[PDB]
């Protein structure tokens, strides 16, 4: 499913773990289409080390609303 | 299919606009799930409007890859 995550002041070990799995088309904004898998490995790294940044996470769902997000920070 | 615009010194009316359409979860990241006609009109307002800022647009597509996405603006 397709998954965004917007970064903001996050340390740079976790702009390059985003980058394991999604393409960064701007600088602070990633996208990919990876599995719920993958995406539960992503909001978890994203809470152990976003420290004092800020992160959006939205990714697509078959949900009536058709989507699903997450802040931290 | 989803959508999700996210912004950077964009003029506030296209702040408003992307608001008719999109909830916007954050300042400048905004998201919703809109037809790929609303998404076209999206794109317009965007280009016309971006001005001296940055957008990006994403959005889900039946493709391998699963996403189409476009940059805007002054620092593509």
């Amino acid at each position: 499913s397709m998954l965004v995550v917007v970064t903001e002041n996050v340390p740079p070990r976790l702009r390059g773990r985003l980058a394991i799995w999604l393409l960064e088309v701007r600088a602070g904004v990633y996208v990919g289409d990876v599995s719920a898998k993958i995406r539960e490995m992503i909001w978890e790294q994203i809470a152990g080390l976003a420290e004092e940044g800020n992160v959006v996470m939205a990714w697509a769902t078959n949900t009536e609303t058709g989507f699903e997000f997450q802040t931290f920070g």
